[PDB]
């Protein structure tokens, strides 16, 4: 189970670079030179890396230092062949963003947030990024009076609309992906789930420029079924990017390596991604636990990719099994894919077999055979067939 | 704090009529004649009632018994002046719906679900219903292989599209409201939150015919902020109906009387509903606990309305307080309502005060004063000012 | 992976016998004759069955019908060789228990609950039960004023103390096991977790007669780590019985088949049960989903046992792997098992290497190597080594 | 509603002193001199302050600087009259504690944790602390193989037993209080709830020296009823100290000011504390949100005390209302307080009115009248009577 760049595995600089600074504790690891991360990730078989503006260029850098950091970074890309498919803006670390970026109550902060974003979009295009992610981590509230949510959604739409005006006026080939999260670091965050972000996008001036970047652990922090949410995003045509990691239920955002947390949900996610032909990056937004030293960092990152590849093989074996294919017919998955009333409304109204002569007791007595199917899926996952 | 029909308080027949049958226990109350509920609710000051088809007409009734039940019901409406603003279909109780109604794997069940719905839409229009609610309680899955969610969303869209074809071909003035719920009775339910339903509606043939019917306890079963979700629905123009009740966090659907559960969320909900001028029914979907006899049923129903009216007075006092209005300015709620860049993109790019000469340290040091505002809201809620 | 009675797999009559009646729906399966369940479970390789008094003897049966039901049941045991290791009382279904059994506010109900329990203890001893389980499903509250919890704990202690007086005065060799649950069907239930029950037992007159019967899904309804809780119960010497099933996070009590829900928690549970030498029944308290017919019932029950046996093999392979054993030493699990200060308090105070000359920076820089260990456990679970 | 030192309100130095450093953001406030906090808290009417060793004496201070910091602190106590009722050890911030303090896998860290604790116990006694709190924030695991929980409980017992040997050998009049928390910063923390800590204490050599320090938000992070848990702790005689704050359901540990979060739970908590005559400190472990400047810090701290005092008045008015007292009799709270069978086991067995002649249908038809009682409590809380 060895990854190749063909597998399109990508990592954020801030992931393997996380120093272990948590709400109750100081850092446990020194900082990583972004050049060193690129080289170690290329050795592990990764396809590319992603970045926040502030990961690459330390905040408040002069134009000249800015240029040094980019040229060093670009040289590591050329030496390794690594790509940069995605980039994003840090609108959450600096104290100025304590009430948000695009939806801060203070107008001058909102204008500053836009300028900081536009500057990094230029840089992301230069480095070849296809997707630009927006995580509004500080957009939200701890108390109800602090934020009028209708006004804040007006400001949020205004920000995204101007960003789309900029990329089209510049003739850039880049698309935006909104990343939802229900809470943390704010008490409640705006657009808290995949569904709220999809709904919001349909009100933008240019909906076709925006999609979602869902993260495994984020939807699970609301107790939701992550493969169900990904299916709705694919159904809407909006799965532009995806963040893979692990999460053990409803609690703080753990960012465990992918495959940890809910293992069966990971199995059904890979099954969905592979059968639907998702072709974007398989990005890992995770944190090697602060118990680890640098050898444990690279072991954890390696494990993300290995676990995806094992699950890919198990899901492919599950769908190819003739015994599973007959189980799928036994549970009538084939009939789910068939139109309910392609004969049309009027034919439906006149069809006595649909109501007057429908035998409800006969239909009700039919078992769905879902438990035998699910045990076949379990046996496959576990390699017990 | 006495309700009048002017307050537009409505109750489902299945609410005060719930016999106490729960997963682990038999009924504790006899059944209520729907005529008797209408009269007792009219005495308490309610504006109207709602119904499932199977609440009013017991399942499998002949055409003749059907007509008797409707005429008895209509007579109670005329005697009391009570209205019927909303109606809905039971697609969850009969065993035939064990894998869903509109998204059952079996095609013939899906056709039967549509015919059962269309029959009740005719009856709801006859009784003057403005809104027709759809709660897909059985649309979902306990296991991942059992339901292809993309296919099921195709079937769900097909069902709602045909329903909209029917109402427009009949020239009916009625609109649909989808009611989301994350889980129970299925392990995960499709369209699990307000956001997922709003997103789904934008893919229907005739989006303008569909809105949402959110329920307090349902969004709280996912840990979400219910007033935030209602604000997004109002922002989208889709709050057609609302279900009020109480819920104590993430657990089974409690359906406590309104005001129980999360009291401060109820305060902020009423504040939002009243300041935005929501003018639809204030519907209570609740269950008097099975510890209660019939006197406790009517006490619980009375309490729903009383608690709304107390919170309405407290929220109105909060917004009218000049001290609160200056606190709102101190926290810059006025600046949130102001466009970020009405001067436009190009003016923003050239505005040096927005980036090159923005003093981030000065902006960052400004306190938001959110805690003083929130304590003013607490004092108001508690009547301690 | 075929079960034998040697594996000590047991099932409740109410499990495979559940008709599918849930809060929102009627039954989907006919009732099962307890004789028929015993025979079908013996065919699947189960070791035995358990019962509530009301599962075996329908409520309100005359003495004569009572005797018929027992003799029929006993004959099925003798024909099959099946055992009855555990029994329990239904103090939750009849409306009389709507405010609880042992802690009902009405004194006469509490006395009735005790008499109903004592009658079934006699029957359980006759049938050879070793353990008598108490699940206080109705002991709790929906509102805060309804129950003084100190008084209710007094009543709860009084009930359990009298039950222990009865078994010792009768010279019975049977022990009690309290089954915790955080909520449902009450809004909050008393003794909501394994920890609260262990604490409560230490206040009984005869603590040695009482232990816990924890259930997988119940502790997970509070977001807790079920293997951690089982370890604390083993540590205290109180794991008398255990209920195995599956649960997908914090929501209504799903009672999925064992191995469904949180798969990695099931792996770590079996690892703990097997390495600690738990020798009691492996009882399954689960519900075949109501989507299923009777063939799906037996497939689901079969799956409970299969999944335990697959996980037993994987956990045994994990602990026997020399590479894992060196990984365990690398993470210092061996040092965790060693006393911190067997040299004693005074030696500790004088040990300069423990404080004055302790190199905190050297200790802090040591990686725990926990991620490599956990990936070895994942590879083992998945059969990828 | 003005606090006096008589009200016994206390604050941690780390509370009003929190700089706003969260997992995703830098500090938003400068550090507070502990002398300045003591003076500002004395002005607000607080009774006293608490501290971690590392709050008062910066880590790694020489003996001489140590003495300066204590003398400065003591002078502020003498100038203000403020007390120090409680103290605790920081065994979570320094990287050396990344796998725990008392249960770290590395033996030498465990010995260091004990020495660091013993040093601060000496200082707490000098300053007059009555209670010494232990929060094992790093005792736990992110993965299942990393910690054998039985071994870790052995080490945990060994640590607490040696601490009790030290205080008794020194003739100190101080008691220990264990503070539970379910998770964060570890994935699961040992002794995760009030119940698990009470159970654990009964296995210590000297149980009478140990009690619990429960925190509002911590039990709510597991979805538990905090007033129920406090009642069990009072029932066991182990409520030595309590931490008051606010929490909005199951998510990261918010540490909102007291009265925020679940308002009705706060009402029932104060009702319980006041009616049971809890006489220890009313300690606030909270965090002024990082949106706030220093004026907002003191407003938030003031609000903690105000909200306790408003709720104290409302709960006292509720219990003194004759209409409530008759409602309590109507719901049979008086009968809950009465022994179930003071006549004894044999009298119970022979009492035909308890079983043979018990009218279950008559008892079952009695309403509990719990909803009318709860609405009286709501009206009282809201000042609507
Ligand atoms: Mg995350
Ligand atoms: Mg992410
Ligand atoms: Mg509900
Ligand atoms: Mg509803
Ligand atoms: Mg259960
Ligand atoms: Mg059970
Ligand atoms: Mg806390
Ligand atoms: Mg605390």
């Amino acid at each position: 189970y060895q990854p190749t760049p063909e597998d399109r595995f990508t990592f954020g600089l801030w992931t393997v670079g996380w120093q272990g600074r948590d709400p109750f504790g100081d850092a446990t690891r020194r900082a990583l030179d972004p050049v060193e991360s690129v080289r170690r990730l290329a050795e592990l078989g990764a396809h590319g890396v992603t970045f926040h503006d502030d990961d690459l260029i330390p905040f408040g850098s002069s134009d000249s230092e800015r240029e040094e950091h980019v040229k060093r970074f670009r040289q590591a890309l050329d030496d390794t062949g690594m790509k940069v498919p995605m980039a994003t803006t840090n609108l959450f670390t600096h104290p100025v963003f304590k009430d948000g970026g695009f939806t801060a109550n203070d107008r001058d902060v909102r204008r500053y947030a836009l300028r900081k974003t536009i500057r990094n979009i230029d840089l992301a295009v230069e480095l070849g990024a296809e997707t630009y992610v927006a995580w509004g981590g500080r957009e939200g509230a701890e108390s109800g009076g602090a934020k009028d949510v209708r006004d804040a959604l007006d400001r949020m739409k205004e920000a995204f609309d101007l960003l789309g005006e900029y990329v089209t006026s510049q003739g850039y080939d880049i698309r935006f992906a909104i990343e939802p999260k229900p809470n943390e670091p704010r008490g409640d965050i705006l657009l808290p789930t995949v569904g709220h972000a999809l709904a919001f996008i349909e009100r933008l001036e240019r909906p076709e420029l925006y999609g979602v970047n869902p993260e495994v652990g984020h939807e699970q922090m609301a107790g939701l079924n992550f493969p169900h949410g990904i299916a709705q995003a694919l159904w809407a045509g909006k799965l532009f990017h995806i963040d893979l990691n692990g999460q053990n239920g409803i609690k703080y955002d753990q960012d465990l390596r992918f495959g940890a947390g809910d293992l069966r949900a990971a199995f059904w996610l890979v099954d969905l991604l592979e059968s639907a032909g998702y072709s974007g990056p398989r990005h890992f937004d995770f944190k090697p636990p602060r118990t680890e030293d640098f050898d444990g960092v690279w072991a954890s990152a390696a494990g993300c990719m290995r676990n995806y590849l094992i699950l890919k093989e198990r899901a492919a074996a599950f769908r190819a099994d003739p015994e599973v294919q007959e189980a799928l017919r036994a549970s009538r998955l084939d009939e789910l894919a068939r139109p309910t009333a392609a004969d049309g409304l009027q034919a439906l109204l006149d069809d006595r077999s649909a109501f007057e002569e429908f035998d409800v007791d006969a239909a009700a007595a039919r078992g769905m055979a879902f438990e035998r199917l699910d045990q076949l899926a379990m046996d496959h996952l576990l390699g017990a067939r």
